[PDB]
């Protein structure tokens, strides 16, 4: 009832869902020109050490990589949250060509690709109470850009082939995502929401400044993936992004001059 089809995709969400035209709807534009340093900031500390991976599922949307959030094993605190963020799952957005696939866009560029590692604010305990409170997540976004290989990928990369269609799973325990962020940590902030349906308006957003390369072979492996099930036709599983929507009466700032 809802994709990113030729009749399902984003400009249709809103009558299922009409929070889809609320005031704190994500992605946005990031205009360098207009986003503020705001030294209230701090440095964002990321705390992965202690990771547990789980699962990598194709959802017939994305494929998610599933981490234990049982304990504050993978967590985010600092920058602009306050408390401890856990992370359980991360995942991709990207496109069919090497210039469309990013959600955010900044002074209306569009990356090939956007990850975003998700948390849950451990005040309110799971998940699913988690994304009922405008707190309630903190999504870390970087985005992709096609040049060299990015050799933490890679594991990612090859369990592809295992996970093809909607509703498959497989092992993927001991994936280090330290392997996955740029050397800086330099970001931009605002509130958003969730970027696919139920679009909840819950997030904190931190995307970074510095986007990692990914090589042409890695981007072309995600674009094999697909949308359907086994044994249904087949969908390549390509351009699963939502387009930039109003900032509305919303600021973005950064956390660098
Ligand atoms: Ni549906
Ligand atoms: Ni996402």
């Amino acid at each position: 009832h809802w994709g990113y089809g030729k009749h399902n995709g984003p400009e249709h969400w809103h009558k299922d869902f009409p929070i889809a035209k609320g005031e704190r709807q994500s992605p946005v534009d990031i205009d360098t020109h207009t986003a503020k340093y705001d030294p209230s900031l701090k440095p964002l500390s990321v705390s992965y050490d202690q990771a547990t991976s789980l699962r990598i599922l194709n959802n017939g949307h994305a494929f998610n990589v599933e981490f234990d959030d049982s304990q504050d094993k993978a967590v985010l605190k600092g920058g602009p949250l306050d408390g401890t963020y856990r992370l359980i799952q991360f995942h991709f957005h990207w496109g069919s060509l090497d210039g469309q696939g990013s959600e955010h866009t900044v002074d209306k560029k569009k990356y090939a690709a956007e990850l975003h590692l998700v948390h849950w604010n451990t005040k309110y305990g799971d998940f699913g109470k988690a994304v009922q409170q405008p707190d309630g997540l903190a999504v870390l976004g970087i985005f992709l850009k096609v040049g060299s290989a990015k050799p933490g990928l890679q594991k990612v990369v090859d369990v592809l082939d295992s996970i093809k269609t909607k509703g498959k799973s497989a092992d993927f325990t001991n994936f280090d995502p330290r392997g996955l962020l740029p050397e800086s940590l330099d970001y931009w902030t605002y509130p958003g929401s969730l970027t696919t349906p139920p679009l909840l308006e819950c997030v904190t957003w931190i995307v970074l400044k510095e986007p990692i390369s990914v090589s042409s072979e890695q981007v072309l492996k995600f674009r094999k993936l697909n949308f359907n099930g086994e044994g249904e036709p087949e969908e390549l599983m390509v351009d699963n992004w939502r387009p930039a929507q109003p900032l509305k009466n919303r600021q973005i700032k950064a956390s660098f001059k």
